């Protein structure tokens, strides 16, 4: 199994709507709007790294409101 | 009382327009146009953290001219 | 209640031992060793902001093994 | 007169003692320990740019506890 | 021969579209979608530096889907 | 007198047109499109720091094609 | 299989000697000294994520000449 | 001809002495001590890219007083 945290910067004022969309996805276990350089922190759990790759490319990167991400995979 | 410093990037030709909105807000204690990656730095104070949350999420991040923000809460 | 995520950098080879010490703290709700710029991601919760201030400055940052912390307070 | 905000990263656990030292300097108008990538924010005011550079050089950079800094001159 | 690595950020939902354009170009030796701040990394080779200049300025930076690039020329 | 170098990131494919506009300004002495994290490097010379401040706010920041800048003042 | 690009900053003047050491490692597929903020780019391939972390930990991070690194896992 | 701008970080208090040594090199066309993240900005010109490669790696980065360099090649 894979557990990872994705830190994201979103367009100003869209963090809440983006968070709600992410929370509705099965891969997403937790999501919070936060203070600092990043706007959202999202915890995801997938069966494989390939699945995590697909979550990033097929879900995250197709959302225009998300601008910059940093992913940290638990080990 | 909660004190925080907010770094902001505004749309081109709008940093003065944003400063004018900021300098009319009760929560804004000081505001400066600065050199660098960010256009402005603003020191704000609210009674509680819940109030800061509302202020930043609603009055700052939804301001049309704002493109990005990074808030540093102080101790 | 205040929720925050602490991104940490520990001295080399101390990640695991630091994590076990953190997991013993009542404020720590989740802790993970991760691959990336940061060595650990820790979810903490306190009753007030003043308590978090105390926990981060007097407990967490005083741990000999911890070199850097970047705390993201949740809205 | 030159006004500038200096963001600094300190050795973990030394931010308060550093802030107190800084607060004792005449050029320092305000100083706060903050959450985020940076640990301290300081507002300084000097008569000239020359004096600002001398300040960070003779005082700031000569403080072992201070590890990294970013200066933002106010306009 | 000049070799360079180009880090690129593309518009949302366009990273595959860009990869398809890149993988049809003679100058592209390898191309990968990557995690992080950048969406793709591409290794290119040209006969001369003047050719690289033309290639990057005209075929890469004018590509409609490209939002930002950072090119690292190799020795 | 003040001499400074301004490093800038521009929208992809607009670096040349931005450079031409800057070169036409009396304050600008040299300008080059460059490889790396920055897209343009511009050398400016003004009578006072106040004039440099005005160049940044009234000229640079009103140009939508310019996205992020870093200014280094000679001393 | 996991493929990743590692960008590194080395002590000034030690980049080539470091590159040669890296090139002697089986996990390293290619390596180049480059212009820019980073001094070296290395492409590595390991069977697992676990092995990638062990690689940078046992080899990369244990090289005194290497001062800073940024890893980008390829999808 | 190849033109490049080298952004440098020197050991503390060595900026001026490093600058005078650089000004003596035929490749160096302009050199300035500056306020900011970098200590010096140096404009250099060589007849070919291969010569610049040699100049930066075998001359510049071998200078004991220089700690970091980020070279931006001009188009
Ligand atoms: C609510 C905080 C927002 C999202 C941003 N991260 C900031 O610090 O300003
Ligand atoms: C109290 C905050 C400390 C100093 C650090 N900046 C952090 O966010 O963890
Ligand atoms: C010509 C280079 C462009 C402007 C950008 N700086 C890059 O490195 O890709
Ligand atoms: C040859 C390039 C060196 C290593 C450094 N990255 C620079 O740009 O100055």
């Amino acid at each position: 199994m894979v557990t990872a945290f994705i830190l994201m910067v979103t367009a100003a004022g869209k963090e809440r709507e983006v968070m709600e969309k992410l929370l509705a996805m099965p891969e997403v276990k937790e999501a919070y709007v936060v203070y600092g350089e990043y706007d959202l922190i999202v915890k995801v759990e997938t069966d494989t790294l390939k699945d995590l790759d697909q979550f990033i490319t097929e879900k995250i990167r197709k959302m225009p409101e998300i601008q910059m991400t940093s992913t940290m995979i638990a080990i």
